[PDB]
């Protein structure tokens, strides 16, 4: 109903409210585990906000969401 | 099975060789359309050999595959 591609992070987006839509959405997503994780490593950091692109690039493509979610934690509004 | 995630062109494998596998990984694969066009329009590009990607990327996002093909002919080995 939704797809993985449309999934992007709002300027004043909470980054735990941007990964929880981006994660329901994957869960949604017909798609191989190894796709899923591809979409996970490209798309998530790609869609985010500047500011939260730009830490999330400081952590680098080994990072656990929940490092994610606690380096992000951290900026936005809500 | 196989994953279109590793699909990957030889230095020396003809486009067109590259582009049939890729395709029929991609139609095995289980996604949707949106989803496979995305897929079409970077990963194809992405794990292309060097010439080849460097055409691709002159050529730009869709880009007919036959058109990606003329663009591709006369590059490299003659395959397997």
């Amino acid at each position: 109903p939704t797809s993985i591609l449309d999934i992007r992070q709002g300027p004043k987006e909470p980054f735990r409210d941007y990964v929880d839509r981006f994660y329901k959405t994957l869960r949604a997503e017909q798609a191989s585990q190894e796709v899923k994780n591809w979409m996970t490593e490209t798309l998530l950091v790609q869609n985010a906000n500047p500011d939260c692109k730009t830490i999330l690039k400081a952590l680098g493509p080994g990072a656990t969401s929940e490092e994610m979610m606690t380096a992000c934690q951290g900026v936005g509004g809500p």
